[PDB]
């Protein structure tokens, strides 16, 4: 599975029937029919103590990796029942800067999207966490071409270290607090992981405001091989998936 013509997001459904499921992720967030639900609690967002431990480029992603031995880092509140922990957070771009975020707003799509992944603390470990349907809480952020990220300057300069598909470097004392846009507001709606396995685990929450980021630092990101060292290069770029049909299930707002 890639994003080629022959490996593409078209094909996974050979090896991932799951692909086709009534519970798929991204999708098209139609701000006119999402419905507006007062019950819905603010977000929690507790990274203070967060501990980064590593980056990695898996040859789909890099994978900022955090220690999730604890609480450290976590996610509560909002449509969420119960404490979730951060895991790792990663990016989607594109190859120019009209697409590479998964999920769209009135069918507008951005740069990149920014995925923190968090796994519900009762299930004990990730791997249970992928078996339950309130097993994970995915946080997407869009980003967008404008004034420079300070915070995201220190992921930025690492890439050189990273390049190839397999590599990684140590990556600690990465505050994500600083990827984190001004406000919370967002859009919540029962989804799936947006790369294979493909399960249906996730509640999704998507923040409503973007962060703005330089084109030199979305730049940076297009510089990224999806193949190993030693390869033909395949530049890292468009590994993002196309809106799926959202099928009887209602998006929710917070504001
Ligand atoms: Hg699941
Ligand atoms: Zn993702």
């Amino acid at each position: 599975w890639g994003y080629g013509k022959h490996n593409g997001p078209e094909h996974w459904h050979k090896d991932f029937p799951i692909a086709k499921g009534e519970r798929q992720s991204p999708v098209d967030i139609d701000t006119h029919t999402a419905k507006y639900d007062p019950s819905l609690k603010p977000l929690s967002v507790s990274y203070d103590q967060a501990t980064s431990l590593r980056i990695l480029n898996n040859g789909h992603a890099f994978n900022v990796e955090f220690d999730d031995s604890q609480d450290k880092a976590v996610l509560k509140g909002g449509p969420l029942d119960g404490t979730y922990r951060l895991i790792q957070f990663h990016f989607h771009w594109g190859s120019l800067d009209g697409q590479g975020s998964e999920h769209t707003v009135d069918k507008k799509k951005y740069a990149a999207e920014l995925h923190l992944v968090h796994w519900n603390t009762k299930y004990g470990d990730f791997g249970k966490a992928v078996q339950q349907p309130d097993g994970l809480a995915f946080l997407g952020i869009f980003l967008k071409v404008g004034s420079a990220k300070p915070g995201l300057q220190k992921v930025v300069d690492v890439l050189d270290s990273i390049k190839t598909k397999g590599k990684s470097a140590d990556f600690t004392n990465f505050d994500p607090r600083g990827l984190l846009p001004e406000s919370l507001d967002y859009w919540t709606y029962p989804g799936s992981l947006t790369t294979p396995p493909l399960l249906e685990c996730v509640t999704w929450i998507v923040l409503k405001e973007p962060i703005s980021v330089s084109s030199e630092q979305v730049l940076k990101f297009r510089k990224l091989n999806f193949n190993g060292e030693g390869e033909p290069e395949e530049l890292m770029v468009d590994n993002w998936r196309p809106a799926q049909p959202l099928k009887n299930r209602q998006i929710k707002a917070s504001f």
